[PDB]
């Protein structure tokens, strides 16, 4: 065993042999120098698996197949572990903290795959189910099935980030209304269905970056309209608008990242805190059909809600995104690192976000990182 007891950051190594992906969960002592790899430690998992942290916990959420979500926590001799398996029926749309005790996950039944989705509440430290909730899925699907991009939880409300997608075409052919819609939680009746028009839909095809909270406890969308991440149609500025704690309506916050930025679209996004966001952020414009899915040449950036500006983080090469699927960059001791996977290699970056300036750290042996965290112990 080469793992390192105690070693505080976590990778989830997505590695491919002979066609297949397989995840190698492992620990590293630093992320400044050395190399990170699978070589004699780690978790295997197989199949398709993506990565939430919730308190000190890390969610290891099946996909494509698999059903479940499996539980990763450090043990009291410093090394990660499997804890607790939470099951559901096909696939784990949207997952976001409640409270300090628990997770919220939406699950979708198209419409003829059912016509209810349910709400679960999973306990973080027994991931477990401790109660489960259905409802329908109208009005999510007025004008075409819904995609879902994010949710959040505020105040007792529970709020859903979505774009209509036809499941068998992939035509998205709404894309000049923000969607947000509101549930009351714990029973999920439905609130309201919030639309504003400044901007498009919030959030990309599985790339659970449509909302997310600050300190304030106000929350932010993010629209991209991204051709490039999923859409297949482009027709209003990216952008960020906002939702005030606990409320129901759009206030007068408007940030036009497309034209700030001279034209461009984020792809991803983590919020850093004190107002700042860290994005990967494409440098094709104009994205046409020929861009679709691909989340080509992005850079990184630094991104400014309160100044609405956008900085470049000149030192990180333009690379290719991971695709639909969640940011892998860990905010921690106040710099954002994201590995970046590019021609000379994986490597972590240490981005200070103050001076939006990074720094080369350790190399990473692997295709890409599938999750990246800071684990304690309890």
């Amino acid at each position: 065993n080469e793992e390192t007891p105690f070693a505080p950051y976590v990778l989830s190594l997505g590695i491919n042999s002979n066609g297949t992906t397989t995840y190698y969960v492992v620990t590293a002592p630093e992320l400044m120098s050395g190399t990170i790899n699978a070589v004699a430690k780690g978790i295997e998992q197989n199949g398709y698996r993506d990565y939430e942290q919730a308190g000190q916990t890390v969610f290891s959420i099946g996909g494509l197949g698999l059903t479940s979500a499996t539980g990763i926590v450090r043990d009291a001799n410093g090394y990660l572990t499997e804890r607790g398996d939470f099951v559901f029926n096909s696939s784990l749309n949207a997952f976001t903290q409640m409270d300090g005790q628990n997770m919220i996950g939406l699950e979708l039944p198209n419409k003829e795959s059912g016509d209810q989705m349910t709400l679960y509440t999973v306990n973080i430290s027994d991931v477990s189910i401790t109660s489960q909730v259905k409802a329908p899925v109208f009005p999510l699907n007025q004008l075409e099935w819904p995609s879902i991009t994010g949710m959040c939880y505020s105040e007792g409300n529970v709020y859903v980030t979505y774009f209509p997608m036809n499941p068998s075409t992939f035509e998205t052919l709404y894309t000049d209304t923000t969607f947000v819609a509101v549930y009351s939680y714990p029973d999920m009746q439905f609130k309201t269905l919030m639309k504003d028009t400044r901007t498009g839909p919030a959030g990309s095809w599985n790339a659970f970056n449509g909302i997310f909270k600050v300190e304030s406890g106000d929350m932010y969308i993010m629209s991209n309209s991204a051709i490039a991440n999923g859409f297949s149609q482009s027709t209003k500025n990216a952008a960020f608008l906002r939702i005030p704690k606990g409320e129901t309506h759009f206030d007068d916050y408007y940030f036009d990242f497309e034209t700030v930025s001279g034209g461009l679209k984020p792809a991803h996004i983590k919020y850093i805190g004190n107002g700042l966001v860290f994005a990967e952020v494409s440098t094709i414009s104009p994205q046409t059909s020929a861009d679709r899915w691909g989340d080509k040449s992005l850079k990184c950036c630094i991104i400014d809600l309160n100044n609405k500006t956008v900085r470049d983080i000149k030192e990180i090469p333009v690379h290719n995104g991971d695709g639909g699927r969640r940011f892998a960059a860990l905010v921690d001791g106040g710099y954002v690192y994201r590995p970046v996977t590019a021609s000379e290699g994986t490597y972590i970056y240490q981005v200070d976000p103050q001076a939006a300036t990074a720094v080369r750290g350790a190399k990473v042996s692997t295709t890409f990182v599938g999750g990246f965290f800071r684990l304690d112990l309890e």
